[PDB]
């Protein structure tokens, strides 16, 4: 049973509609009837405005996240977004300051829960709608399963709600009323040594340490020569060539100038983007983000650093090249590992490139919006 789940605007768990059907499920909202006073939570227990700009509020959010925040099934990694990452993944054009939502205890004057929010123009199966991307829920570990986070996703719907905006879009490793597209994640080993000595990968009788360290070897030169950091200039080439090719896809974010210029400009140990220039013409990219996890209870290493597969797009190669191209960008960058979801072209390059397929998948929901669920090529969107 979702007791809660069941009081929203999803699709049951039986629900399969037709490719035809492309709709919200409650239409004709006002904003004149949306609810003016903060969701009630427990006595002992606030609201509190994050000032995501501010460098206290910002590592008091990360504190909480730090400790927090998903671990996967074997708790031996917890995901460790770092400050910088926080502040790109919360202040993208337009973004609204009440749609970071923290809670305090007033005892402590600690943030023990936190959900987010950015604004985006989303596009499911040819339908732009301007949505809410919601990320970063998360509730202190000692106040778990209390029905905290139903307060929070409340929370942020009414203020969402009060923008006009009816629709969002989020993700999740876990099983939800209900999935529009489901991927599995799949990782390149770079750093072969500390994974296994971590761990995360293993070695039978027929593969040796050094057998493992030759399989992963890459050759430090480029496929495509000139592919460099993105700078200011190639934001208008970039929007150009990443707006077309995500046109084919079934749920992907239509972005402005503006917001290419703040997903892609590198940030070191946030976002790397590079492109192939021919002509003054942006005609390849690679991007990937900075992702570490924490390594719980292991003497040796703390952190396990990870670029995340980001938006690949190429004209003057093959897929499977750009792709090789982005696993040696992310080793000169001392990524030990580059992850992937089977969105987009992905798929097709994972056996030739030595991805191993992960333990589990990454769900893609939309809240109010019917449709026919697909598969996760179709998928061209990549959240944080
Ligand atoms: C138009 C605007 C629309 C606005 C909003 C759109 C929707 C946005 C939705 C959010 C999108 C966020 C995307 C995102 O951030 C990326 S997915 C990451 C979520 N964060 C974590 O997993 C961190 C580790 N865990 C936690 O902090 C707690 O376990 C959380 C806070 C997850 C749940 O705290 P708790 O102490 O374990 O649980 P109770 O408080 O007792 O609450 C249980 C109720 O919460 C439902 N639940 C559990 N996990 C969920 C999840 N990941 N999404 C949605 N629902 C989730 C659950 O199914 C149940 O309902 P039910 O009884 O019906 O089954
Ligand atoms: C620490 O636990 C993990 C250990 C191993 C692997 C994972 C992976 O989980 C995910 O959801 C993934 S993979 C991946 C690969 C490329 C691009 C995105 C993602 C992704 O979603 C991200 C976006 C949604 N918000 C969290 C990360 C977890
Ligand atoms: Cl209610
Ligand atoms: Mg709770």
């Amino acid at each position: 049973d979702y007791k809660f789940w069941y009081t929203q605007p999803v699709p049951k768990i039986n629900d399969e509609f037709n490719e035809s059907v492309n709709e919200p499920f409650i239409s004709d909202n006002k904003v004149e009837d949306v609810r003016k006073d903060e969701y009630k939570l427990p006595p002992g227990y606030s609201w509190y405005v994050c000032d995501v700009k501010d460098e206290k509020d910002r590592s008091e959010i990360y504190t909480l996240l730090t400790d927090n925040y998903v671990e996967d099934d074997d708790n031996i990694f917890r995901f460790n977004y770092s400050a910088e990452f926080l502040l790109w993944a919360l202040t993208s054009p337009n973004y609204l300051k009440t749609w970071h939502i923290g809670v305090k205890y007033d005892a402590s004057n600690k943030l023990i829960g936190f959900i987010s929010a950015i604004p985006t123009d989303i596009c499911i199966h040819k339908r732009t709608i301007k949505m809410a991307e919601v990320n970063f829920l998360c509730v202190h570990k000692t106040l778990r399963s209390k029905r905290l986070a139903p307060v929070l996703i409340k929370e942020i719907t009414r203020r969402i709600n009060l923008e006009n905006i009816w629709q969002a879009i989020y993700t999740a490793g876990v099983y939800l009323p209900k999935p529009v597209s489901d991927a599995r994640y799949y990782h390149r080993s770079i750093n072969v040594k500390k994974l296994i000595e971590i761990g995360f990968s293993s070695l039978n009788s027929r593969l040796t340490m050094s057998r493992a360290i030759k399989l992963y070897r890459v050759e430090d030169t480029l496929n495509i020569k000139n592919m460099r950091l993105m700078k200011k200039k190639d934001v208008e080439g970039v929007h150009k060539l990443l707006g077309s090719y995500l046109e084919q896809f079934n749920l992907y974010a239509v972005f402005t100038k503006e917001e290419i210029a703040h997903w892609f400009l590198p940030i070191e140990n946030v976002i790397y983007t590079y492109v192939n220039e021919e002509n003054g013409k942006i005609k390849d990219m690679i991007s990937f983000y900075s992702l570490p996890s924490q390594i719980l209870g292991n003497d040796k290493y703390s952190t396990l650093n990870a670029a995340y597969s980001f938006y690949n797009v190429t004209t003057t190669a093959t897929f499977k090249q750009l792709m090789q191209d982005a696993i040696l960008l992310a080793k000169r960058n001392n990524f030990d590992v580059f992850n992937a979801l089977e969105v987009m072209q992905n798929k097709s390059v994972f056996e030739d490139l030595k991805f191993g397929e992960g333990d589990g998948s990454l769900k893609y929901y939309l809240y109010n919006w019917k449709c026919a669920s697909f598969a996760p090529a179709h998928v061209g969107i990549v959240l944080l």
